[PDB]
């Protein structure tokens, strides 16, 4: 059975976990705890990875690193990347646009002066969310009536920014509905309430925002889940 | 002919320019000069782009944004993405590993503390480069006998880090050989010596590193390219 290795946090791999659950695909996870950085380093170069890094995905005759290569690989095995160059480009564009939001958070989540850097991030966020809001006019998912991996990437991004600003989706009803729609998918609903769900942290434990072993205050605001704030996976 | 829009700098789109030249695909560029930020802003939402941004690519079949969606699209139409999920994942992994280096630069290039932040980046750069050095063992290009888009992304990354650390490739003979081989490709040699080549800046003009109108002194480390330290185009 395939192995997905990463820190026991949402971070870069959460969208991949969501896609795997969405596809109801069987996989095992090697979860590195907060103080297991030493364990990681001792195995980093003994796994047969050509470009050692976290996350990594190992299955039948396939050893991969790079979060985006991994999530795209899983989608590709289920014929979800796109039927022609144009559609594949549309999917990669959506992908990159979600990354601008998600990485936008991580870019300043570890800074000592997060409280001041966010005011700017949150001022540029509406413009970014608006494009997804418009994309969803008459569309159930990004790309139409069918689910694609960027939907899970966007979901992850929405989950994270909601913590930073619980009201950032007030002017975007379609995005609110989108979030609920993903959570309403049977396999996802079950997963979010399961013991394998990792609700926190959002970033690496050391982060000023979305860090720590448990959700602090002035951030933990995002309804509809199952809990598991105390990690819970191993 | 397709239209490629971006600032008149290398930045996010240089690898794409290199790919188009390699393919000898005819294209036109809409280059935004140092002072044309408002020209861009006045047209940003008037081009039909679903996710307005720079770079943008427009042809008879699509209107795209997101640099990676664009370079992948061009590669996809030229049968360079991979024949199966395993190979496509390999390419995407190569792609992501190159981005850790290229974005590693961009993430600190605008900081006022660049000069110090680069210490940590340069400390980790050797390990990143080594992965590519090993990959090139017994291979002409990153994916073997045939060129793929990550080759041009890597070329761009090498060009850029050479400016930050002129000595960073000394311990990597394969990478130096690789860089010469890319510069040896007829279409690339011609491009690098043409008036369309934008040798500088590497980042936005306002960047601490790779900014300004011309390259700094002593640090310039990368030849086989046309002079025009400025830029020169339209
Ligand atoms: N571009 C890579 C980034 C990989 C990365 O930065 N991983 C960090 C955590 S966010 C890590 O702990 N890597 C393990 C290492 O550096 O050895 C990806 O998307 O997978
Ligand atoms: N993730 C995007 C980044 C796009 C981006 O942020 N572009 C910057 C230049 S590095 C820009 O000036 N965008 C135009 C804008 O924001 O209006 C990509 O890879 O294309």
């Amino acid at each position: 059975s395939p192995i997905l290795g990463y820190w026991k946090i949402k971070g870069l791999v959460q969208p991949t976990r969501l896609l795997l659950e969405y596809l109801e695909e069987k996989y095992e996870e090697h979860l590195y705890e907060r103080d297991e950085g030493d364990k990681w380093r001792n195995k980093k170069f003994e796994l047969g990875l050509e470009f050692p890094n976290l996350p990594y995905y190992i299955d039948g005759d396939v050893k991969l690193t790079q979060s985006m290569a991994i999530i795209r690989y899983i989608a590709d095995k289920h014929n979800m990347l796109g039927g022609c160059p144009k559609e594949r480009a549309e999917i990669s564009m959506l992908e990159g646009a979600v990354l601008d939001i998600r990485y936008g958070v991580s870019r300043i989540a570890y800074s000592k002066d997060f409280e001041t850097l966010k005011v700017d991030f949150l001022s540029k966020l509406p413009e970014m969310l608006k494009m997804f809001e418009d994309r969803l006019c008459h569309k159930t998912y990004l790309n139409g009536d069918h689910v694609t991996h960027p939907d899970f990437m966007l979901y992850d991004a929405l989950d994270v920014v909601l913590y930073m600003d619980p009201m950032c989706l007030d002017a975007f009803p379609k995005l609110v509905c989108f979030k609920k729609r993903i959570e309403a998918i049977p396999q996802i609903d079950k997963y979010l309430k399961s013991s394998k769900y990792i609700a926190w942290p959002l970033q690496g434990w050391q982060a000023t925002f979305g860090g720590g072993d448990h959700p602090p205050k002035s951030d933990p605001q995002q309804h509809h889940l199952g809990g598991a704030k105390q990690a819970g996976d191993v």
